[PDB]
Order: C-alpha cells, then sequence, then structure tokens
C-alpha cells in the first residue's frame, strides 16, 4: 500500500551520425548534435520498484547481484530521480538486457531510458518527452535518443536544461528500413567508449576536423530522411562513421576499434552496392559491422555475408517506429 | 664489348609522406616528400650488358625474380635503353641487406642502386637530378635514395621536373638513429586511396604545411618541433586508407602497442615519434644519446628479435669497385 512500481522496456539505438565527445563530462553534453535510429529487435526491460522501508538501492540484472561497484553507479544515478521527484526513496532495479551484449551490442542506451522512463511511472513524475530524454541522458548519453522510435535526434544544447533527443517524422520511411548487425570476432579484453571518446576529444589531432564537418554530415542526412532518399542518407552516414574513426587515430596516442574482419565485412558491403543492392555501414565503439539497408533488399544483402560469415553472426532487426513503453 | 657496374643504395623512409600519382605512368607524386637515408639497410646491384643478351634477367639473392617483378624490370630497362640509346639487355644480380621477412627491403634501395649501376656501366654521367629522375620511374620512393641524410622528393609537374634533392642540415643527420618495431600482420594501396578516398583532400590541405614545418625544423636542428609534424603528418597518411572505397588499414593492434610505448617514453623525457608504411612495422624516430634508454623501453614488452636500431647515413648513392 505503501509501496510505488513501474515498469518500461525501452529499445536500443544506433547512431548514424556520431556522438563522439562531450563538452561537459558531468551533465553529458556532447560537442555535437547525433542522429540515430531505433531498433525493433533488442531492449531492455526495466522494473522500478520504491519502497519507504529500502534503505539503499539493489540493482538486480538479468536475475543476479551487480557488484558493489555497479550498485555505488546506480545509487548515484538514483539520487538525480530522488532530487528530481523531491523524495528520498529507495529502489530496487530489476532489469532484463534482451540485446546481445556478449556479442558486444551496447545496452546503456537502452537500460538507461528504460530506467528513467519506469521511474516516471512509478513515481507518476509526468515528464515530458523532453524531459525523459534528460533524465535518461545524465545515465547515458545515447540513452537520450531511445525514449523515440524511428530516427531520433539529439540536440547538443549547452547545459543540463537544453541538452536532449526529439523523434523526427520520417512520413513512415523507417518501416521500410532494417539493419544488419554483423558479429565481429575481438578480444574480450574491457573497453570503454566514455573513455575512448574522451582521450579523443581532449588530445586527437583530427578532433577539429571532425567538428568541422559534422554539422554539414547532420543537415544532409536530415534533408535526406526527408525525402526518403536512401543513397543519399546512406553515403553520407558512413562517411560520417568512418571520420569518428579516424579521429581516433589522431588521438595522443593512437587506437583503433576496428579490426581487419571489420574491413572485410565494409568491402562486402561496397560488393553489394555494385551488384546492385544498396547499403551502407557503420561501426560504434567495437569492430561489429552495422548494415543499414532497405528492408526490401534484407535478405539478399544477408545471403551475401553469409558466404563468408558463420550464421549466428549475422543478426537483422528493423526499426521500430514506437518509443519507450510501459509495460506490466 | 660487356658493359658492366655495381652499386650500393641505402633504404629510406619518409618522414613527410609520399602517397598517391598525379601520374601513373611516369611516377609524378600528388606532394613532395621529405625522407631520411638509413646506415643499415641495403640493396647492392650489379648490372651487366652483353650484347650476347636477349632478355633482361633479375638474380635477386641468388634467386629468381616473381612474374610481376620480371615484368617491372623488363619495362624499366627499356627506359634505361632509350635513355642509353642502345638496345642491350642486361643480367641484374642484387642483393638485399635487411633483416629477412620482416617486411623491410625496398623498392627504394632497389630501383636507386639499379640506376646507379646502369649510369656507371654505360658511362652516361648523370648529374644526381637526372639521376633521382631514372631511379623516380622505378619507384617513387627511389628518387630519395640517392641521397644521404634528410632529401627531399620535389613533386614537379612532368619528367624533367620530378625528382629529390639531398638538404643540408650541418651534420643533424649525425645526432639522429632510427628504431624498428617489427611487427606481423603500397602502388596498389595508394592508388586506390588517392582514386577513392573520401578523406583525400584533408591530405591535400594541410601535406604542404607540414612539409614546410618539417623543413624549418631541420634547419633549426629542433627535435621536438620536427618529430611532432612528422607523427601527425604520418597518422594522416593512414586516415586517408579509411575512407578508401572501401576503407583499409595497414596497422594492427601491436602496432598500436608500440605507438603508446613512444608516447610514454616522450612523457618520460625521452623524446621520440614514431611513423609506420605500407606495412604494420612501427619506425621510431630518436636523437643517438637517447636510443639506448628507448629501445630498453621497447624491450620491456616486445622481444630483443623485433627491435632493430639503425643510424642515419651521410653519404648518398654510392658506385661499388
Ligand atoms: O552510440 C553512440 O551514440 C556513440 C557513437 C559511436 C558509439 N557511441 C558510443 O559508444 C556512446 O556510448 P555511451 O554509452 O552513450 O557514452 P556515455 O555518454 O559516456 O555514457
Ligand atoms: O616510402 C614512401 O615514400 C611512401 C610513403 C609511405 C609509404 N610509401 C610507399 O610505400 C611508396 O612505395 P613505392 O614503391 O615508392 O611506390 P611506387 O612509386 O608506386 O613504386
Amino acid at each position: 500500500s505503501m509501496v510505488k512500481s513501474g515498469k518500461a522496456r525501452a529499445h536500443t539505438n544506433i547512431a548514424l551520425i556520431k556522438y563522439w565527445g562531450k563538452a561537459d563530462e558531468t551533465y553529458i553534453i556532447p560537442m555535437n548534435n547525433s542522429l540515430s535510429v531505433t531498433l525493433d529487435r533488442f531492449y531492455t526491460e526495466t522494473k522500478v520498484t520504491f519502497d519507504p522501508d529500502f534503505t539503499e538501492d539493489c540493482l538486480i540484472l538479468n536475475g543476479n547481484e551487480v557488484n558493489a561497484k555497479e550498485k555505488e553507479k546506480i545509487q548515484n544515478y538514483m539520487n538525480i530521480v530522488r532530487d528530481l521527484a523531491g523524495n528520498r526513496l529507495h529502489a530496487r532495479i530489476e532489469s532484463e538486457n534482451y540485446v546481445p551484449t556478449a556479442a558486444g551490442l551496447a545496452s546503456s542506451a537502452s537500460a538507461y531510458a528504460a530506467l528513467a522512463a519506469a521511474c516516471n511511472e512509478a513515481l507518476s513524475l509526468n515528464l515530458s518527452d523532453t524531459d525523459l530524454s534528460r533524465l535518461a541522458r545524465r545515465g547515458s548519453g545515447s540513452a537520450s535518443r531511445s525514449i523515440f522510435g524511428g530516427f531520433a535526434e539529439w540536440e547538443k544544447g549547452h547545459d543540463d536544461l537544453t541538452s536532449y533527443a526529439h523523434g523526427i517524422n520520417s512520413n513512415g520511411w523507417e518501416k521500410d528500413l532494417s539493419m544488419i548487425f554483423v558479429v565481429i570476432n575481438n578480444q574480450s579484453k574491457k573497453v570503454s567508449s566514455r573513455s575512448g571518446m574522451s582521450l579523443t576529444r581532449d588530445t586527437s589531432r583530427f578532433y577539429q576536423y571532425w567538428l568541422d564537418h559534422v554539422d554539414e554530415d547532420l543537415n544532409e542526412a536530415k534533408e535526406a530522411v526527408k525525402n526518403q532518399d536512401f543513397q543519399r542518407l546512406g553515403e553520407v552516414i558512413e562517411a560520417n562513421g568512418l571520420r569518428m574513426h579516424a579521429t581516433n587515430l589522431g588521438a595522443q596516442p593512437p587506437f583503433t576499434y576496428l579490426v581487419q574482419e571489420s574491413y572485410d565485412a565494409m568491402a562486402i558491403v561496397e560488393q553489394c552496392r555494385k551488384a546492385n543492392l544498396p547499403c551502407y555501414f557503420t561501426m560504434d565503439a567495437g569492430p561489429n559491422v552495422k548494415v543499414l539497408v532497405e528492408k526490401k533488399n534484407k535478405q539478399a544483402v544477408m545471403e551475401q555475408f553469409l558466404k563468408v560469415f558463420d550464421e549466428s553472426k549475422i543478426i537483422a532487426s528493423d526499426i521500430i517506429s514506437s518509443g519507450v513503453e510501459i509495460i506490466k
């Protein structure tokens, strides 16, 4: 009778125009806008239960305790929630990732968007989509975008109030598109995108080059979406993604997320283009290659990869039209 | 009635990179380049023109050359026949003094030595300029190996104007060394990149400024200043390949491991700077006074057999005998 709960499902998203580097490390304010598509196949379901008897926040992930470290980090995030709601209630958070994390797919975007929405629901905060995006953003930058379906854009702003995402209307175009995930063999050594982007943003000799072109890329991609022009969107996003990886090469000292196998998959995309199967690739904080393709060519493109790659390593998802949702 | 000559040329490493051709037929580059010539790695080549020879023969390290190289040699020798004004075919006996199967060895020392050997054999008395032009026709990088120490290849605009020259640094080269880090996993890569790379314009926009900064650092013997610009330039070159259609890279994780050690050395008062060519090997420029200290840092991580140092040689291509 004194316990408040809410549960939400939020889907992962992949940046076509990259978020890479922060203006503000504390509040997670980015150096540039980003543009993403939200994936139907992969998502996180998160329940939060607030109870006055709880003395601290507890996080249960895929049925298992998290270590004292994750627990510490989740408690700090929930302080933001408590401050926002004006209460001192602690919560038990029970989360399930339905994201291929072992295969290298990121879950922080769906995780924080799900948590943000679940809290809004549990506490009856009535946050707008803008304020939900802002709350999610404090947990993970890319989470700001997972509040939304289809195409979404993160507006960088200049502070906590002005940095947030919104959904882009594409006249239903997202329903015609898909993404193929090529799972690429990589080392299982620890990697962090927050840490990588910070080293690059602070020291990279090629970071200015990234900054000088990103707005142009973004405008070009947005214009391509307004026109449902697949080739035009693809060319700029593929180039934007490669420029992002270029910046890491200029870091002090340099680094890369790509491995030879990543390059083999890229070669396959170009082969597909020359054989009249339009598609374009992007890569994130890892070697996995993501292939944007029109839904009607999804299978034809997949068969080309399935010549080279194990069946288990080629995973396609549609792009979902709806945004974060409240569930049982 | 037999004409023979022998020459030794040393490999050189581009500090400001040659990457991309304006003209594929005459090997004219999109930009100037700046290299240092190495003491340790070289090619000795003997050429013999026998009227009784009907076809060009290349024996390399006691063995015969593959089909692609053989064809390349016969095409190149035609240029030499044309220049000389004879029709003599030649037996070429060439020896590479480099560590075996380590990704070293260079078209640069090979064609520079071949050019000088022919020059000697046929008594052409070519000026250094025209000798660099002849070497250029075999391999662009060979234009620079005619010289020792620092050398610059001036791109010019045709066969006559595109050649290298040696740079006088008042003996500065005697104070410098280069450490090779051998790591396991160009005309074709640079071709794809020059023709298709989405980032090639970025390369062209900055190369001339890098070159000037590099040449000015050399006049002042300013190691840190030279090092910083050449490291950035090297990395921009590999960036261009990332934007190629489709993208490719010469670097592997261990290449990045070596670069990280260079960075730690700098932070430990041991100035040194890296560069990479058309492969994963990392080359580290360092002053002689710090060579051993920097090598010790590498030997903490890499095997001794993989860490190979060379001085920068002051003299240029050289006739043997
Ligand atoms: O997907 C993204 O938006 C960008 C573009 C390329 C990959 N990437 C990332 O890895 C972003 O990783 P995040 O977990 O959102 O970083 P934080 O804000 O520090 O929490
Ligand atoms: O060393 C060089 O000067 C450049 C800079 C980076 C690497 N590199 C090369 O691989 C040049 O290789 P080359 O055999 O001279 O090229 P070609 O004129 O087509 O024969």
